[PDB]
């Protein structure tokens, strides 16, 4: 709603995106089996859903 | 210019970055031909240019 | 501290994340040796540390 609340929302979104970014950096390093990627997939999907919720929330608060 | 306008700019930047982030997550999953990556390349490049414009705009608005 | 300062912090965080995002896009394109990835690793690690400092700073400023 307010400026502060929105600022906090944006920061949380950035924090979640950083976690996803770190997962991709790690994944690329590993590529330098499928089943061995199960946890990575789980995390990537969970953070993607988390970021989606954060963006929608931010959009709703203008 | 104002706080609200800047907040909206930052959100749009985050949204564009999320699209690019999703493209990289998808790309890594695919790596777990070249010609088959044409659309991915197109999208990655377009979002990169989009984000660049959004950042420059934000920088200009302080 | 203030709204403006926080807004600037968020923008710097987004800018740093964009650099890391570009590194991952580039890395995926290359994957479409290990030793040949030394500079990429160096940059990825440096930007990750840079973003970490920016997020912690933003968290500290609320």
């Amino acid at each position: 709603s307010g400026i502060v609340q929105q600022q906090n929302n944006l920061l949380r979104a950035i924090e979640a995106q950083q976690h996803l970014l770190q997962l991709t950096v790690w994944g690329i390093k590993q590529l330098q089996g499928r089943g061995g990627w199960m946890e990575w997939d789980r995390e990537a999907n969970n953070y993607t859903s988390l970021i989606h919720s954060l963006i929608e929330e931010s959009q709703n608060q203008q």
